[PDB]
């Protein structure tokens, strides 16, 4: 019944094309191991053959048109992707498709375009007058032709870039003149205005432009058959814009497709009211969650367990709140890097996979191990809590976050699902017990670690409490199994 999803990538995966064809025959061993649904990366081509998929080139093209030096995406050919998807359908797996609609990379030409110098700490300041650039604005497709969408992109369907192919300077960032052109509204505040990233930033002021992607959303859910999505670089795209794609896609398909944002910001203040403005029609993943993980397993035990979630998503607003450990970005050497401790990743993937609020997500990287960088498969470690959530983490739920490294919370369990109901408890630091309630129900019930870290047994007591112990730094799950 609990429901768990898995981004199943890494940055650093091979360029060998054989990911897709990966995760087909990898279908039945995740459902059996309680994830429901998965976050495949980008399906498009992208600036390269080896590019991970965020330097999106074409959108419509799935790795079946010879464009950017290849056929396949990194991940492989449109085929073996539909195959992929197939499998998963089959194993009772639902799809979400990732989505980059904030920018356009490795456009196929450059076009002479008017523009203005901004300030990149306060984009609102323009700090040059007027003047011709050479930007890479204009796309093609000459390996695609106009085989599924004959829409053609070109500076006007931009507000700008951040090189001049004319000059090259660095640590620029341009803003197109012309008839209604300007950063978009409302979009993050950071630097003043945060509509622009990276590549050719999308113009959302532009009615063909909003018509196409509200197009492309359609096509590349039917063509896939995908039942949600997960949005790149919210925060930088016009609020409205989002909120009205994903009701515009929903509509058109007749389909309630989930949809979980990447609002990347330590701020729970701005990612409200992200939530508010796009009507609290989609999730959003907690990075504030993910911030908390990682500096708790940087602080040696001194991290204050009770504050685990404050200032989070999950804690505020339970029901739009995507939980993770870590992702693509977080993990080493990447742009975020922000990566939590090993030792500490258990307990963090025990904070999100065991507690009733949320919506928790497996990371790749984590439970496959990143063997570029050195970190090795957490699955056996890993598949003891997902056992947890798919059998006992159940009911109402009893809270014990009352002491700076010894934690627990407990699950009552429903009559849904038999033997449900579980008490977890972790320290950050030296290990210990803790009384806790798991329902007058299960007196003289013998319960067990199912994560085997701690090999003894803890009977509760005819009141229903039972003194539950865990070992430092560690975390134990204790269930009727
Ligand atoms: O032989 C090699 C190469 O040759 C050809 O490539 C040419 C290409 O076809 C042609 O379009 C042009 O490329 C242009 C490009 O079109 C422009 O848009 C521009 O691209 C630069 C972009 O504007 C910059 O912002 C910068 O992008 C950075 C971001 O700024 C970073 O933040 C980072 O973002 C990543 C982030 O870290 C991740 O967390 C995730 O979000 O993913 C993000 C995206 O990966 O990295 C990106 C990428 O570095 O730099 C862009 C340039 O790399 O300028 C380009 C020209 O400099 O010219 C190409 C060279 O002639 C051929 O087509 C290729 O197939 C072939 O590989
Ligand atoms: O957000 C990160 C950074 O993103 C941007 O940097 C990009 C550029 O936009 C790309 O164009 C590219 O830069 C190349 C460049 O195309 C290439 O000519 C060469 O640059 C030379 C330059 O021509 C020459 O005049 C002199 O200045 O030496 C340069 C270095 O040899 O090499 C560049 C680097 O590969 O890639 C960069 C990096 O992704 C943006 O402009 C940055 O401000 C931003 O920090
Ligand atoms: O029982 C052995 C040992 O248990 C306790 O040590 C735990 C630490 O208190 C706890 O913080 C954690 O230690 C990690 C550090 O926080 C981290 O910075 C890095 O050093 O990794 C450590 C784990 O590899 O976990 C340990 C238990 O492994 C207790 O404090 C000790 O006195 C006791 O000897
Ligand atoms: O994975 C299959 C399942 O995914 C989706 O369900 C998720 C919800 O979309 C999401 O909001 C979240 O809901 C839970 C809340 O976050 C939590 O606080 C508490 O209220 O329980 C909710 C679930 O009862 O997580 C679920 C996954 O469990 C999708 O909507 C389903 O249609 C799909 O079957
Ligand atoms: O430079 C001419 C013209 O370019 C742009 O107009 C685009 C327009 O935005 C598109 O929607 C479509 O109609 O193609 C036009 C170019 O042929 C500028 O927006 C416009 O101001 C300018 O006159
Ligand atoms: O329609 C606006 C609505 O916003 C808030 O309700 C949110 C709530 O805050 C979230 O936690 C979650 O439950 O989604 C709700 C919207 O469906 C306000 O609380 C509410 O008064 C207001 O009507
Ligand atoms: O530079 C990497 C990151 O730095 C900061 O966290 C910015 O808020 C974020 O937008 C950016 O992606
Ligand atoms: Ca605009
Ligand atoms: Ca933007
Ligand atoms: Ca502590
Ligand atoms: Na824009």
């Amino acid at each position: 019944t609990n429901g768990t999803m898995m981004q199943y990538f890494e940055w650093y995966l091979p360029n060998d094309g054989n990911h897709w064809n990966r995760l087909n025959s990898d279908a039945s061993n995740l459902k059996s191991k309680g994830i429901t649904a998965v976050w495949i990366p980008p399906a498009w081509k992208g600036a390269s053959q080896n590019d991970v998929g965020y330097g999106a080139y074409d959108l419509y093209d799935l790795g079946e048109f010879n464009q950017k030096g290849t056929v396949r995406t990194k991940y492989g050919t449109r085929s073996q992707l539909q195959a992929a998807v197939t499998s998963l359908k089959n194993n009772g797996i639902q799809v979400y498709g990732d989505v980059v609609m904030n920018h356009k990379g490795g456009a196929d030409a450059t076009e002479m375009v008017r523009a203005v110098e901004v300030n990149p700490n306060n984009r609102n300041q323009e700090v040059t007058g007027e003047y011709t650039i050479e930007a890479w604005t204009r796309f093609d497709f000459p390996g695609r032709g106009n085989t599924h969408s004959s829409f053609k992109w070109r500076w006007y369907h931009f507000d700008g870039v951040d090189w001049d192919q004319s000059r090259r300077l660095n640590n620029r960032i341009y803003k197109f003149r012309g008839h209604g052109k300007a950063w978009d509204w409302e979009v993050d505040t950071e630097n003043g205005n945060y509509d622009y990233l990276m590549y050719a930033d999308i113009d959302m002021d532009h009615p063909e432009v909003v018509n196409e992607l509200r197009n492309w959303g359609v096509w590349y859910t039917n063509t896939l058959g995908l039942d949600g999505f997960r949005i790149d670089a919210v925060k930088h795209i016009k609020y409205s814009f989002t909120r009205d794609w994903i009701n515009h896609v929903r509509s058109a398909t007749g389909k309630n497709m989930f949809a979980v944002a990447e609002f990347w910001k330590n701020d729970l203040g701005a990612i409200e009211n992200y939530l508010q403005k796009t009507n609290w029609n989609h999730s959003v993943f907690d990075v504030p969650l993910h911030y908390n993980l990682y500096n708790a397993s940087k602080s040696g035990g001194n991290y204050d367990m009770r504050n685990i979630f404050n200032g989070t998503v999950v804690q505020r607003h339970p029901s739009h709140a995507v939980t993770f450990v870590d992702n693509h970005d977080s993990q080493p050497e990447e742009a975020l890097e922000s990566f939590v401790e090993e030792w500490f990743k258990p307990l963090a993937y025990a904070l999100t996979l065991t507690r009733e609020q949320g919506y928790p997500s497996v990371f790749y990287g984590d439970y496959y191990g990143i063997p570029t960088h050195g970190v090795p498969a957490m699955r056996s470690k890993i598949d003891p809590i997902l056992e947890a959530r798919q059998k006992y983490a159940y009911g109402k739920q009893n809270d014990y976050l009352d002491h700076h490294n010894i934690i627990g919370w407990t699950r009552e369990g429903n009559t849904a699902h038999p033997n449900s109901g579980l008490a977890t408890i972790m320290s950050d630091g030296a290990g210990g017990s803790k009384w806790m309630f798991v329902g007058r129900n299960k007196a003289g019930q013998v319960w067990s670690d199912i994560t085997g870290n701690r090999t003894g047994t803890v009977t509760i007591n005819a009141d229903g409490w039972g003194n539950f112990s865990v070992n430092g730094g560690s975390v134990s799950i204790w269930v009727n199994k």
